[PDB]
């Protein structure tokens, strides 16, 4: 009878355990997909938290995972992994079969990924501080950003989401802000500032956008999740009181309308109801 619906995971390297849980995504087929950067693996669960399967071969060769940070699920259920250390994005089948890698030689530190409304793969690079837009096949179609603190630049972007207008929503871990851009890279607006007040951050991480354009943002340093309207107005905190967060990372919205968070500091993921 809590905003918390369920919790899955504990510390370790076995199936249903985590060392460094970072990326979170959801499939329309009603699955939850999580990446562990330190166990170098992807784990797939039902919408109720039941373990389905784990995949990932450790290493630096194509097909293999070295530091998988960011994950996204395509409309066909393909699993898209940002590998920060291999410096590419791996696309797998919904069953964990390597298909191809995109952005090799262009991405220097791919951290976060999303899928847009035309099936483009959106990658945020924490080393070049840029946002890349690819076709599934690997073809680059767009790039914007650059290191800095101006509205068109990023200081250290780790996560990305796309809204109903195909607009790109980037969290800036080091700037304490969220910035929103057109599909073409045009800056639209920013919100958030450094602090603990409503609509302030101490290092934003995961981000998701709902069907109503509400933007949901995890706050790593403040161990909390904020919900905003489409203009970046604070609406609420997710009520985490029953089982507090500790350093949350990825965020995703499921097909059954729950917010799932990588509660990395507690070695688990948690699913929430939220009222919008």
């Amino acid at each position: 009878e809590d905003e918390l619906v369920f919790r899955v995971g504990s510390r370790g390297r076995e199936k249903g355990e985590f060392t460094n849980l970072q990326g979170v995504s959801a499939a329309s087929s009603g699955r939850i997909v999580v990446a562990d950067s330190n166990n170098q693996c992807i784990q797939v669960f039902s919408n109720e938290g039941q373990f389905k399967f784990r995949f990932g071969v450790r290493g630096r060769s194509p097909g293999q995972l070295q530091r998988p940070t960011g994950v996204a699920v395509d409309t066909n259920g393909d699993i898209i992994v940002a590998d920060y250390d291999n410096r590419w994005v791996s696309i797998f089948s919904p069953e964990g079969k390597f298909k191809t890698k995109i952005g090799a030689g262009r991405l220097m530190g791919p951290k976060g990924v999303a899928v847009d409304r035309n099936g483009h793969i959106i990658v945020v690079d924490n080393k070049s501080c840029c946002v890349f837009t690819f076709q599934p096949n690997g073809k680059l179609v767009g790039r914007f950003g650059g290191r800095g603190a101006t509205d068109r630049h990023f200081a250290g972007p780790h996560f990305v989401a796309v809204n109903n207008k195909n607009e790109i929503v980037v969290t800036d871990f080091h700037n304490h802000s969220v910035k929103v851009y057109s599909a073409d890279g045009e800056f639209l607006f920013k919100f958030g500032s450094h602090g603990e007040g409503n609509g302030q951050f101490n290092a934003p991480t995961g981000v998701a956008v709902d069907s109503n354009g509400n933007i949901i943002v995890a706050d790593w340093g403040n161990s909390r999740i904020q919900v905003f309207d489409s203009s970046g107005s604070f609406l609420s905190y997710i009520n985490t009181s029953a089982e507090p967060l500790y350093g949350p990372q990825g965020l995703a919205l499921t097909s059954d309308g729950h917010v799932v968070v990588a509660d990395a500091g507690n070695h688990c993921f948690k699913a929430y109801r939220y009222l919008q």
